[PDB]
């Protein structure tokens, strides 16, 4: 056996600056750091959507939210029934069932958000063990959150938040004692060790729903950041560093267990910081939820020290797409029949230094109350469009804040890129559920999504009096 | 005589960061500074739109421009037949021609954006002396714009653009030799002289385009900010700090006139800073544009030694709506029959230090292409729409960077104030002109400006699971 063990280490809500490998100046990340400056760091990575559902969604399916349904997210406490179907189809087969059928053992740990009934549950979708939340969120502290739960159950609540459920062991409870993040390290750390002993590759997605709110930390890491005077940024970092000294645990049990060598390690946010909430994403323009490269844009580094060279900065444009045929390629796995992709498998690319999305497109498009926020890049080229304003084009690469619009400049280019990303939109498909009340009446109307309107250009900036 | 002198500095698209006595750490403004500081400075201070042509609308009408048709822009070369009336509507008198009418020697120096035909003409509305251009912008350079004018004419262009037009004085060419600002300041300079040779008061606009688009600036002040490492930044913290030093030529000749005493010095913004171009407008979110504090919250001082006291910050919200009662208050000037005035004479709650708008709003409709943004506040209380989402309700005193959404929190609170904004849309007028042919679209189909469903609240946060 020589398949490496691939484990993804997914934040949730992490902002473009808030790790020391790319670029924070007060958040200390040493162990990620030092993973990153070990292996390869992606200056222009790239998650499906600015926001964690539909982002998750494109991360274990392959694929574009827009293409499987899966573009809003499911409401809190969504329901656990399968007949109501809301979660992602379960004919979107995720990499996590394919790696599981070439003989990896596979694990989920923290974050799941893509659906709590049982036919959406990681133990059905290619997980052999699940530590975790269904949900979209959750409170840090067991002996706050347990307490609230208890006491709420005992009073007959019946609007208890999913934010204070139980979490679960493979649909037992979990009974937690520890700050999560530091229960969820514990729980990666334990099944690095079981895969050790079943002498089997293994693939862990590990997915920290630190630093999303509610931003909670415990006083031993917001001691170490005295330095910040702002409260929600000095808790965010030291919700960041909880993250930080699990990977450096996780990291110390791969020496151990001799797995390091061959490990890939993927770490990556699932969507940009929310700069309501501690979050920093500087260089970037906009926050959580934008096409702006500030939604949707993130951290990302690749370790592997078999194979992929110390120092280096891949600059090429990918996508968290990416991750399903690479990982599947790596452990040599046969795809189902049928199955669709729209990412690549860029380990090749990685390794030569050569660009995998050439001449090819990396998208977003983000729904609104009303209209869609869209953005597009091609090489250096990016055109985006926000609340909808006019039409931007952006020297991406000169220009990474978005800051100078030059689609007056260079017509053609705005109008090329216009073009292909309308196309990309006729391929998609009617979400399976949307988030408000609001949507749906725009929906049945045919207000939403209304993609002919998205993409006028000329209209938006001609006067009628000239 | 005994009323004061009135003297309006207005920077067009200065960030609130971006004057040192409104926090800015890397612009330097000494003049302008050393007047906040002997003086009142306004730590919220509010314009009547997010943008230029509605804003000073709004400051020369003394109303919303929801209310007199000009809540867009007037587009680039707008039309200069009266008979298209793109301008600001003759009936609604500024107050310049009120200052006029009471003895004041009134005089705009600057940027206009409120029509470019002849019954808007500033000379028709009330000021003796124009100097100036009468559209949205123009680049700073003579020598550069001059050539470039010139040339595209020989050229037979049928499209120059009005940022290059020559400038005018009282519909003459104006000749300019100088990097506009120090132009602009020269004019204010002269301007004051003939008051005073007048024995007359006087009312001076005195409209800067800086630091708008374009970043142009002299590289003697360039040479003042190599401790800014942003190209953008540095160019534009030298066009204001050229404002500051025509601003302390301006208040050296007040002293020499000995004018200076009895003169109210207003200076603010016409919006917020845009910062995509320089501009930074820390604590606030947002930018030049939005209903975000950013987009129309400014930088403002009062300054007038014989009455307003040094030292003074003033904390209770006031609008750019003011300065119209509050001048003509000061000029003891009547009102013509049937004006009406969204904002109030507050000189008497500044020396006081009381709340004018106490148990009242202060407000922001901006159009987009689909939906309104909006801005409202009581007290320290503001709700706020941005691009179609959710309502926002935030202590703004608590939490000025609008982070914290408090809807849930305080509903009854939040339905409040909407309903109190809705009521404020019933008495809009329709806009005279917009802005793109999306816009003219939407509001021929009836699918702008539906206020009613900008003021829906729950329907955009209920699940319908
Ligand atoms: O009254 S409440 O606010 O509901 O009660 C509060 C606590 O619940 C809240 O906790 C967080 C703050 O608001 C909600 C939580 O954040 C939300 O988390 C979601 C995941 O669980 C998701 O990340 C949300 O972002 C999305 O929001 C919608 C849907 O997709 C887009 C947007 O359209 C995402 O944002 S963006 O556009 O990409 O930026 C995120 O905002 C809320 O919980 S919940 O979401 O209602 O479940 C509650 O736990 C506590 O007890 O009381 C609090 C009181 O204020
Ligand atoms: O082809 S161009 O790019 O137009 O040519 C450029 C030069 O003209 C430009 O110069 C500035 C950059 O874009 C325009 C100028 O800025 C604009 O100035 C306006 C005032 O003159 C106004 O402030 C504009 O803001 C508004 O824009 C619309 C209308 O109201 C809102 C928005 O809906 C305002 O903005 S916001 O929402 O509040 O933020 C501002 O953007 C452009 O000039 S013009 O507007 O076309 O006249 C040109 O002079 C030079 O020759 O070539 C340049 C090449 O790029
Ligand atoms: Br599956
Ligand atoms: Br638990
Ligand atoms: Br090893
Ligand atoms: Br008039
Ligand atoms: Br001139
Ligand atoms: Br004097
Ligand atoms: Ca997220
Ligand atoms: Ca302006
Ligand atoms: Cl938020
Ligand atoms: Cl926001
Ligand atoms: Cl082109
Ligand atoms: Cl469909
Ligand atoms: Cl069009
Ligand atoms: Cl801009
Ligand atoms: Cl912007
Ligand atoms: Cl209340
Ligand atoms: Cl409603």
């Amino acid at each position: 056996e020589t398949r490496p063990n691939i484990l993804v280490v997914l934040c949730d809500d992490l902002g473009y600056a808030d790790v020391g490998f790319n670029g924070s100046t007060d958040i200390l990340t040493p162990e990620l750091d030092n993973l990153a400056q070990n292996g390869s760091i992606f200056t222009s990575a790239y998650v499906a959507h600015p926001f964690s559902g539909p982002s998750r969604s494109a991360i274990l399916t392959g694929r574009y939210p827009h293409l499987t349904g899966t573009a809003y997210n499911l409401f809190h406490n969504s329901s656990e029934d399968d007949k109501d179907n809301m979660g992602v189809p379960v004919e979107e087969t995720y990499m996590s069932k394919v790696l599981q059928n070439a003989g990896y053992y596979t694990s989920a740990i923290g974050k799941w958000h893509l659906g709590a009934a049982p036919k959406f549950h990681p133990n059905k979708r290619g997980f052999d063990d699940f530590y975790g939340f269904l949900g979209g969120g959750h409170d840090y502290f067991p002996s706050e959150y347990q307490k609230t739960y208890k006491a709420q159950k005992k009073a007959g609540n019946p609007n208890i938040r999913d934010y204070v459920f139980p979490m679960e062991h493979n649909g037992k409870p979990a009974n937690e004692t520890e700050y999560i993040t530091d229960g969820f390290s514990r729980e990666a750390i334990k099944n690095i060790k079981i895969a050790a002993a079943k002498k089997q590759p293994f693939f862990i997605y590990l997915a920290y729903n630190a630093p999303h709110v509610p931003l909670q930390a415990k006083a031993e890491d917001v001691a170490k950041f005295a330095h910040i005077k702002d409260k929600d940024r000095r808790t965010y970092a030291a919700m960041v560093y909880a993250v930080d000294r699990g990977v450096g645990k996780i990291v110390q049990t791969l020496k151990e267990t001799k797995q390091f060598d061959n490990t890939l390690i993927v770490f990556l946010s699932d969507n940009g910081g929310n700069f309501n909430h501690g979050a920093n994403n500087y260089p970037l323009k906009g926050t959580k939820g934008d096409t702006w490269e500030g939604g949707y844009r993130v951290p990302m580094f690749f370790h592997w020290p078999k194979k992929i060279k110390k120092d280096q900065r891949f600059d090429f444009p990918v996508s968290s797409l990416d991750l399903y045929p690479t990982f599947t390629g790596l452990a040599e796995a046969k795809l189902p029949k049928g199955k669709q992709l729209d990412g690549k498998n860029i380990m090749d690319d990685v390794l030569k230094n050569t660009e995998p999305y050439k001449d090819e497109m990396i998208y977003s498009l983000r729904y609104r109350e009303g209209y869609n926020d869209v953005g597009a890049r091609m090489g250096d080229w990016k055109i985006t469009r926000m609340g909808n304003e006019p039409w931007r084009l952006h020297n991406i690469t000169q220009d990474i804040g978005e800051k100078k619009n030059l689609a007056g400049r260079y017509p053609d280019r705005l109008k090329e890129m216009i073009a292909k990303t309308q196309e990309w939109t006729k391929s998609f498909v009617k979400p399976l559920w949307v988030y408000s009340v609001k949507d749906k009446e725009l929906w049945e109307s045919g207000q939403m999504p209304n993609y002919e309107a998205t993409f006028e250009v000329d209209k938006l900036v001609d006067s009628p009096y000239h």
